[PDB]
């Protein structure tokens, strides 16, 4: 008598605690589409003089915002304009790097590589051109 | 002779239990495998301008319900032909979400990634096509 | 002789009285072994528009009728077809619950437990596929 | 006087008594052992247009009959070959669904998954594979 | 004459005493089925500035309260809309703990579990967006 | 002087009695201690070609012998070996059923269960692999 | 004496369970396996002025069909010759959409990309040269 | 007295019933063991024009019978060395199937999947490379 | 006074058998419990050579023999060590099959799973690799 | 009588040990999900000539200690702020190993691959660019 | 006469001997249900420099001290907050154990297992994350 | 009086080992719990010359001995710090295998996998990386 | 008494059985770590004018003979150096296959692909470069 | 009682089982971060007068040892310096070749390609240009 009852509450317990696993794999599934990405889709036009890029980045996902930027050399953190908005959209954004100040002279008028970090964990590369 | 005949009782319930408990174990595994699945079967259909969209769903099981749906940005809810019946069919759902309209022109020509929330606790990814 | 009338009434005395008993255990032997065996023996499709329920039940002792069905949230009684007849057989069950009405069209398509009241004390546990 | 020949009554009725206890329990194993076991063996076929199941089915225990079949969307009744004999063997079933005919036309060369009813409260999970 | 009265009184005795056995354990089927089977069926959403939860959860048992959550290693209190009704309803939970703020900012965008710690002793584990 | 007589012929007649009673239940004791455990020790080897049996039994009681032999659907008399030693020893047996032949080829390499009925109303569990 | 008893019925229905899902999961090996994969070996002939597609598919597995194929713009529906069979044949496929009718006359001798959807939740990638 | 009797014939009966059960279910350690699991080895040769199936499979249990081949068209017998041995052996094994016939010519020198249907309700994957 | 001389016969025996029935029960108890239990601790290994099986055993009771031995496809004698220590030791076994010897030689390297039957009642399941 | 009452116990005590361990089985689920995530987020980095790294971890799990760094060939030590705060931060750690000192001069500009160790059972992969 | 006196004596006595034990019987159930019983609801925390125990216990008996708690090698005796109080609240435990100071430093945020002692003779498993 | 006796004197007999029993269930919750369980948590490094092992494994039961290791294709004993405390340490264990020795020195910045037989009837598999 | 009986009796057989089947599951993972790994290190010179082959094979696991290598054409037998000792070694091995000679003479000086066929149920991979 | 206590065990020897599996899958992302990637960062030169060679390579994990170093022609022993260190170095490494030895005096100040095979098993390709 004491077998059949432990043996149904065993069950209810499975089913519960495989109905839970289940919700949270499809949860995992949503949460990971809808994450969030971030990729060039055209040229961009980096201001040497000042420090400012403009780019245009795409978002298929929900708003990022930019933690940081790197370049070849030293990695510097964003004036303004932190966050993205969802879809295409031209953003405005200011480099504020002591090192890098005054040494993009040389290089105007050519393309440069940039790294845009994102805070969902995603990366973004991009290439530009600098002009003065 | 008392011992006897409460043996007798106990073995009587103690079946009884046992075959509830067996025939419940076996509808568990009817409706689990009854229970519906939902996937994919080919390339869908998302139009920018009235955020209509258009996909084919394979079900296997009951008929379910698109409760939801998770864009890019905020999730939406569905305002068309949310039951979806058995076999392959195709469906044209319509998403109401304010902020997200017009964001989808710039990205005309593109590829997104969707997910309905169905009914059953079942989360579908599903690759569309944004179109004008 | 006075003792001998006395031992006698009382030998006839105490046969009379085990007979009853050994009677009685036999009858109770009997009526344990007839009282009424219910369970599920396939998957049972539950309607969430309407609330009806529909069971397979298979019995192998006398017929037994359901005064209560236990429900998520609360018991409710049953409207229709409370009778269980012998053998196997498909019965059709509403049940009437305002308090629980209109939550279950977030469930169609899943699967529920819901657990059967009997006259005779046993529970009937049922899994069940809710459709619309 | 009475104690003696009353103990020795008793002392009957409980042999008697346990006696029958223990061999309704030994019959009960055996019943029990010789329930009716069936699973499946190979890979089913269904027949989208004319609803055939060739299904082959292992039976190790005492012959059972097939009450019903159900697919994803409703449960039917079953036409030929409805007795089940003991051991391997390949079986044709003609599957009869309203509304679920034509519907596999576009699932041919898929997977589906069904369940049949058997008659001794035994739900058998076939996997299956849809055919023109 | 005294063994055969003391006889049927422990057959009577333990009739009563089986009865009240087999009443309790069919009652405990119920009792344990009724507790209710609580599972995420959608990915939630979780804003990092406000520290609000929001979250989707189905439950097939009576009204359960959240006693306390937890998120990386902390376990905090919720605020406000306690009680979780039966079936499948959106959920806005305030949630308090000192040491997630300021720390979410970083996480914006990104996928992130959680669970949800029931009154009932069942627990939940969620899937959920971190929007700004 | 008459009452005395009766007195002591009716407490002599009621300790013999008394005494018999109290034998007959060591002797009742003694004979149900001994009367014979059966139960299946090792994995047993059945010759599906022939239809020979080969299993290892345990016995701590007096000789029994088997009564016959349960299958699947057909119950047959044994043929060979019907008397079991006491003690642990390996058995052939021989069953005779006219069906049962050719149709265990399919199921060679396989489990199978049978039951060996027993003189003594034992009823044996057999669990036994199906080898060519 | 109830609880033996329990534990053989849990035993027996423990094994019939175990067997109907060993024999399922290793039904499903084959039934995955039979369904069969479509790819091309060939160069596919697409002709602009009528539409006609000659191209030759390898099938290794089950009978598929071709419900719909995928061009440049919308989504088109076949004609002819839907049925695939087993192996590699040369197969010839019309193709109707009203839109894109006699665009491809300034493609003419160049080369496309179409995507094929067959019925077992499929799409086979064709690379086509137009031809007047 | 009766009820001492009867108290020690139920735990004679129940120490039995317990060791028989005891004893089947260490029985069925063995039977399970034993039953054998065949896989295959190394890439298998076919021949397209005689239809022969040179393939080596691995046995570490006991004898067992290939019952049938499916094949991507549909299952058929198999008329050579059904027998399987134990250890690592390279069986030559001819497949009967007419439809099939003159179909693998095609694809002379590509890879082709197989599944066996064993005795044993087991169904081995098998990779071939199709050659003539 | 009859009735009193038995009452007191009948109580004194009933006290006196209740005792024994008691103290039976009691000895079981350590009968049972230090019957013995068996498993291994460590992986073992088999020698295609010469046959020889190398395994550690965990023992928690009495001491035991191993009567003999399960592999692949039939039953075969020990000849060595067949004694086993209190508690866990490294033991060394050589096995004698006639029919199956050295086709071991192909399978070095790869697992294995044989089966040892003790003495005990009980059934060893011992994992191996084979080695040369 | 006492075979109904040790019924009883025997139930309640079943019920307490199945609760007990239900119970535990959500403490495991509770447990495993605040365990700990952490992953990489962005490029590190790391100065040669000071062996002082500063690198950013995701952090959704409770707070622990860092055990040591690992090494292109010998693992290292942690000097200062071996505590990690959940959330994304920037945390200046020291290696200290004597021999991997002035090593990396002659690898400034070049990306290289760290592994840090968590306690509970955690290594994660880090990317790193190595600085003067 | 004296037979019916004495008859009336042993029947008053057994009635009331009778009546005493199935009052005795009813009470033992009352006072093992109302025993005290203890299960898990939540994730606990364990303290590496203080070690303070903080768990909530569901309790739905009578008030139950705790003895004393299990660790993962030794026995800790309980030194802080031994009573408990019914219903789910916050306990401050502080175990008394020299040798194992310092041994939690390196599983802080990983599962560990305790267990605690009651002082009515039960034992109930903990689930549990350390902390720093 | 007979009767009442045998009833009350079973009863107390069968009160007395059912509260056994229940305390023996209860006492192996503690015994298994805290029968020692041990984890892998961080690269293990292994020394090729002198054979010295480093490893790192988590200790969250009872305190244990490394009974033995098992290498490639070798057995070896262990030669130091065969004791493990609670917690993550750092262990140093050194194998003495003669054939072992300078065979790995080809393997130098590999991935070795070793095998750590513990004494407590748990097995432990490491992750190892061979060093110079 | 008896159902007490029975449940220590079940209790015991439940530990045992739960011992056996732990120990053998961890004696599995000791026998798939061990049971040996094998993979190229560099290219393998193959000499076509003797058809000599020399490849280099790092073995992580038991030694395991060549059962056969795998030609583009035709399997063929080994004749030397079958046996592959632990660690990193080189191997000469001959092949003897009656067709694929004086073919090779065409490849001298250029690249190819061969397939080992080892004992332990493996396939291996080798790039080989020819030399007459 | 049984049956939950086979739960418990079977639960709890799952949870050992998860957890060192999750160990060891942590430990071989250890390992595999921890190889060593060995490859050419500069021009090298190879001195065709005595063989000596001057390469520059970076191991960016574990120590590795040079084996064998292979050129177009053949492959002989490295004897000079075959330890690597971390970071970079310029090796002077003497290659004893046999039939290539004294043959490269033609092609000096010509491009040639040198591959080295490594302890860890990766090989790697060097750009040199050999003088005299």
């Amino acid at each position: 008598l004491s077998g059949a009852v432990t043996a149904l509450i065993l069950v209810i317990a499975s089913v519960i605690i495989a109905l839970v696993v289940v919700g949270f794999a499809f949860g995992l599934f949503g949460a990971f589409t809808g994450q969030g990405t971030v990729a060039q889709v055209g040229t961009a036009t980096l201001s040497a003089s000042t420090l400012t890029l403009t780019v245009t980045l795409k978002n298929t996902g929900a708003s990022t915002q930019v933690t940081g930027v790197l370049i070849n050399g030293n990695s510097g953190s964003v004036s303004g304009m932190t966050t993205i908005s969802a879809g295409v959209n031209t953003y405005t954004i200011t480099i504020s790097i002591g090192s890098i100040s005054t040494t993009l002279r040389g290089l105007v008028g050519s393309t440069i590589s940039l790294t845009l970090i994102l805070s969902n964990g995603e990366t973004v590369t991009v290439s530009a051109i600098v002009t003065s």
